[PDB]
């Protein structure tokens, strides 16, 4: 019926050997720090991690992060990953110096590196994504707008999986990073610390005095007078009493957001694989700071 996708680890890898992919990953954050006007490579490494992930459909389980997919055409040139193309070439040097690695694995670390590289809390993470073939890429279209509004929001998320908590929760990721206007027809940031992880979006969203304007690429956007944006879809997490209250707790204690992100971040990352019961045990891996380096 719907796909089986069972993890199996690399062949012969621990976790050493992944501890050094992640090393790898770090130091080149580290040093090609001047990407994006010195913003670094770290969220738009997020971005592409939540991309190859939210193509899942838990209805017949394609798409989703497990086949890396997103390395043939199709998935590739998909206008809404306009813009991961950065994240890719960044991967590749690491890929070419750690072949056996799958693609959906190193993609989905890239993702969890960066995070607790940029001070986030440590998201557990699981090998054994395996490479399928180019006819098991999702066709276009599963990634979500940012026109719309807060029942556009549940419904899509609930494709995913996810409830009120887990959709504020992993939403605060736009802390990091900002919009380009030649990627997504929208531009500017949404804070001021662009590549620490904080709850710095909930504090904008809920203190700023946010404006309704038209952009250059003529679509709407909420401007603050500080220089912050909020897509529509941001917006309207104020807009839905529900989803409101979930972003005035995260506003006022930072460290729930942590855990609430951390948690669903892996569920994110981790929907539609089937993990058997030997299989190790979540990953957590020191940052550079832990090791020394
Ligand atoms: C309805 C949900 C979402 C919508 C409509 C949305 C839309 C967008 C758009 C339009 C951009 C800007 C692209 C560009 O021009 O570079 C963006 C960037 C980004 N997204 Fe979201 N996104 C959503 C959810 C997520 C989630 C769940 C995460 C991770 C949890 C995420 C992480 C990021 C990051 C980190 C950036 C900044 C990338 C950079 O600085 O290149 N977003 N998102």
């Amino acid at each position: 019926t719907p796909l089986v996708h069972v993890a199996s680890v690399e062949k012969g890898r621990s976790y050493e050997d992944f501890q050094k992919v992640y090393n790898a990953i770090a130091l080149k954050l580290r040093e090609d720090d001047e990407y994006d006007n010195y913003i670094g490579y770290g969220p738009v490494l997020v971005r592409l991690a939540w991309h190859i992930s939210g193509t899942w459909d838990k209805h017949d389980n394609t798409g989703g992060s497990y086949g890396g997919t997103y390395r043939f055409k199709k998935e590739f040139n998909d206008p809404s990953n306009a813009g991961l193309q950065n994240g890719f070439k960044f991967l590749e040097p690491i890929h070419k110096e750690f072949p056996w690695i799958s693609s959906g694995d190193l993609f989905s670390l890239g993702g969890v590196t960066a995070v607790q590289e940029m001070q986030g809390p440590k998201i557990p993470w699981r090998c054994g994504r395996v490479d399928t073939p180019e006819d098991t890429t999702p066709d276009n279209g599963r990634l979500p707008d940012a026109d719309k509004d807060a029942g556009y929001v549940r419904t899509f998320f609930q494709r995913l999986n996810m409830n009120d908590r887990e959709v504020v929760a992993l939403m605060g990721a736009h802390a990091l990073g900002k919009t380009h206007l030649k990627n997504s027809g929208y531009e500017g940031p949404w804070g001021a610390a662009n590549n620490v992880f904080t709850n710095e979006f909930y504090l904008n969203l809920l203190n700023e005095d946010w404006k309704l304007e038209k952009n250059d690429a003529n679509n709407e956007q909420w401007d603050s007078k500080s220089g912050y944006i909020m897509l529509p879809t941001d917006y309207s997490l104020i807009q839905d009493p529900k989803y409101l209250s979930i972003v005035k707790e995260y506003a006022n204690d930072q460290d729930k957001f942590f855990k609430d992100f951390s948690k669903a971040f892996e569920k994110l990352l981790e929907n539609g694989i089937t993990f058997p019961k030997d299989a190790p045990s979540p990953f957590i891996f020191k940052t550079l700071e832990e090791q020394g380096l």
